[PDB]
């Protein structure tokens, strides 16, 4: 039934050993893509939402059956080629000598310490994140590498880019492996299905998932949130924050309204369905409105709770796959040779799974469980004092921030790559705990312990010679040029 084009998908993935769960998920995809669809979704088809409970009005915690029934996963398998990076994003340095790794194995040690004394702990990986992954656990932590094949680490898939104009895999003789991409952080469900793990962690008795960004440190379990879903018998729950100016990069919660019409005298009853719109989604003529961040003003923190047994259920009954709206990504063979084939890149994000359980809903949480490094400008935030440590290993902002990070506006000519970012702080990070908007314009360098407070600038018009700023500046409420 499937095109000729599908067919070789289909065999090239046997063919390399894919798991069968991968291929169907796959496949479904690509049957979309080949009749228009794009993942695309356009403002018309959307309304904001206005309403959701809050994480701040919750008091009652979890009993310890369902604290200890609970997995912890930490996704670990992008490539922020956005950065510059060439390996694992958690190995990038946060503090003085702490990189996003430690912080999350010092936060595990933590509640197996004081909470759930066999909390389970999870990194999904990517092949171009493994082997780093796994060293650094054995130097630095040997009670995880100990179990790191057996408990922890969970691989994602591969799939085969498809070229453009006939969905065939694509085939690149100079280097075969660029023929085959991560699925996006959406293939979590897949690869626990896949693999079996999803059936053994149910069968072992574990009924939560809490999933979070690697790249978020203020990620942890609340007792309140699991309390929550046992009570209102939610399968599946997405924590949202007040969307700031910073929030550009992700994704944002939507809704639309689905009819159950109306019987046995009742009414047509609207129910409000939930849904996710990444920024690829958005029909890229119509970003104005994906950026208003007062239109759509819930922004998705992908931190995750799913309960695994409804999980498990959900997959079984749709032929083993879990339905995600997918993506499609364009980009060419070769990513850095614009003279290679173009392609499609199937994509899905593990937050589009708010739209695959009737139960599913989201939850107002406050700005200290968000702590996002999607590029430089982020990461200059957390390594300045306007993020602090808490005791148990949370990077959060400051309590003078009111919720509000820092905006960071970097000249992407100069500060995009890790490269010259590494270069901006060379000397030290500058004081940004009290500097509400931070803009650099042409070669800078930061001095030795700058004190920024209020809308600082730092232009240079004659990039020919970077700009140093003498140690100990404090730039307050203007604009600094040489
Ligand atoms: O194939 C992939 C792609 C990504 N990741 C991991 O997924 C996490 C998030 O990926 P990133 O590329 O950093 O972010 P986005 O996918 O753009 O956005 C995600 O995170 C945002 C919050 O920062 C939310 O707003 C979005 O809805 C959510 O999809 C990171 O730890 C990546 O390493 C994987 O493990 N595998």
């Amino acid at each position: 039934s499937l095109s000729a084009a599908a067919q070789a998908c289909v065999k090239k993935m046997r063919d390399a050993k894919v798991n069968e769960a991968c291929i169907r998920t796959f496949i479904a995809q690509h049957v979309m893509v080949s009749k228009g669809e794009t993942g695309s979704i356009p403002d018309s088809a959307i309304m904001p939402v206005d309403s959701l409970d809050a994480l701040d009005s919750l008091t009652i915690e979890c009993d310890n059956a369902v604290l200890q029934s609970t997995v912890v996963l930490k996704l670990n398998g992008g490539l922020g080629t956005g950065m510059g990076l060439c390996d694992a994003k958690t190995l990038l340095e946060v503090k003085d000598g702490k990189t996003f790794l430690d912080f999350t194995a010092l936060q595990v040690q933590y509640l197996r310490q004081h909470c759930s004394e066999h909390l389970r702990f999870m990194l999904m990986d990517s092949f171009n994140t493994s082997a780093s992954t796994k060293s650094f656990l054995k130097a630095r932590y040997p009670w995880l590498y100990q179990v790191f094949d057996s408990e922890v680490e969970l691989m994602q898939n591969q799939v085969p880019k498809i070229l453009q104009d006939t969905l065939e895999p694509a085939a690149w003789a100079e280097n075969p492996a660029y023929e085959w991409a991560p699925p996006g952080h959406g293939d979590i469900y897949t690869a626990l299905y896949g693999s079996g793990k999803l059936q053994e962690l149910v069968e072992q008795g574990y009924r939560y998932m809490f999933v979070s960004n690697g790249d978020n440190l203020g990620a942890t379990i609340d007792k309140r949130v699991l309390a929550y879903m046992e009570k209102e018998k939610i399968d599946f729950l997405m924590e949202v924050c007040r969307r700031t100016e910073s929030d550009k990069k992700g994704g944002h919660l939507a809704r639309q309204t689905v009819y159950v019409k109306g019987k046995d005298g009742q009414p047509d009853a609207e129910k409000r369905v939930l849904l996710l719109r990444e920024s690829a989604q958005c029909p890229k003529a119509d970003m104005e409105s994906f950026q208003d961040i007062n239109k759509y003003s819930f922004f998705n923190t992908n931190n995750l709770w799913i309960r695994l047994p409804v999980l498990l259920e959900t997959m079984q009954e749709h032929g083993g796959t879990l339905p995600l709206p997918v993506i499609r990504n364009e980009k060419t063979v070769d990513s850095s040779n614009s003279a290679s084939p173009k392609v499609y890149q199937l994509e899905t994000a593990m937050g589009a799974a708010i739209a695959m359980f009737e139960s599913a809903s989201a939850i107002v949480v406050p700005r200290w469980r968000f702590a996002p490094v999607k590029t430089c400008a982020d990461l200059l935030a957390l390594r300045s004092d306007a993020y602090v440590v808490t005791d148990d290993f949370r990077l959060v902002l400051d309590d003078r921030c009111h919720g509000h990070p820092p905006v960071v506006d970097l000249d992407s000519a100069h500060y995009k790559m890790m490269n010259g970012f590494e270069k901006l702080v060379q000397h030290g990070v500058p004081s940004l705990v009290e500097c509400k908007r931070v803009t650099v314009k042409g070669l800078v360098q930061f001095g030795a312990g700058n004190v920024l407070t209020g809308t600082v600038t730092i232009e240079n018009t004659d990039s020919a010679s970077a700009f140093v700023i003498p140690d100990g500046a404090k730039l307050n409420d203007t604009t600094a040029s040489p």
